[PDB]
């Protein structure tokens, strides 16, 4: 029931991403020079660098608000594609797989505690 314990679990499992060869592409924000026309599609970038900074100067108030944007990078990635087999994507569609299963338990644990708080 520790309303704070989500912080240092997001923490670990962005450090976990990093590690993650699958990560490369969305480790730092889009570079407009490489993919000219980015702003024209994604109204709202979002990288994992980003991410690790919001939760770092206590930007986040919880799991699910990093979760949301976490989500972002991976439909930008999908609205971004030509294609459904294209390399990136592919990248995006097996990390979002590893995330979701480690985001899980991060976002059940968070509102328990908060239930048990407010009870
Ligand atoms: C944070 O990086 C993102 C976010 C959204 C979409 C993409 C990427 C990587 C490079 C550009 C790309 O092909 N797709």
């Amino acid at each position: 029931y520790d309303i704070q314990a989500w912080k240092k679990q997001c923490e670990e499992l962005l450090n976990l991403i990093f590690q993650c060869e699958d990560s490369e592409p969305f480790r730092q924000p889009v570079d407009l020079l490489e993919y000219p026309d980015y702003r024209d599609i994604i109204d709202t970038p979002m990288d994992f660098a980003t991410v690790r900074e919001t939760l770092e100067a206590g930007n986040y108030e919880s799991p699910m608000e990093l979760c949301k944007d976490v989500r972002l990078i991976f439909s930008n990635s999908k609205a971004y594609t030509p294609s459904k087999r294209s390399r990136i994507y592919s990248m995006s569609l097996r990390l979002s797989a590893f995330f979701e299963e480690h985001i899980s338990s991060v976002l059940s644990d968070y509102k328990s505690a908060l239930r048990f708080h407010k009870r």
